[PDB]
């Protein structure tokens, strides 16, 4: 599924991303738009260290999810990969917040820090009643 800009701000809110462990709405949004344009089957293979990331977030397989397939990597999430492919994304709203909980917190994106800190993102949320 591709989200609508506004439909995914409820959607997160829904599911309690706004100010999880300090991280706005627009921060999240943000991170979902440049990580896979709002796309829940969106995939992107590293043949760099044989991992994938997965989904609306682009969660990688080599800590967070089992995909079997990735060498020497553990589960963080505790979930199946494929579940971070779903057109319902609870599973990833959960596992994206299990990443946050880490010291790094929403920097553990690097596209968040190329493209959303010290970035006005209002321009995500505004208009979606949120």
């Amino acid at each position: 599924k591709v989200f609508e800009r506004c439909e995914l701000a409820r959607t997160l809110k829904r599911l309690g991303m706004d100010g999880y462990r300090g991280i706005s709405l627009a921060n999240w949004m943000c991170l979902a738009k440049w990580e896979s344009g709002y796309n829940t089957r969106a995939t992107n293979y590293n043949a760099g260290d044989r991992s994938t990331d997965y989904g609306i977030f682009q969660i990688n397989s080599r800590y967070w999810c089992n995909d079997g397939k990735t060498p020497a990597a553990v589960n963080a999430c505790h979930l199946s990969c494929s579940a971070l492919l779903q057109d319902n994304i609870a599973d990833a709203v959960a596992c994206a917040k299990r990443v946050v909980r880490d010291p790094q917190g929403i920097r553990a994106w690097v596209a968040w820090r190329n493209r959303c800190q010290n970035r006005d993102v209002r321009q995500y949320v505004q208009g979606c009643g949120v």
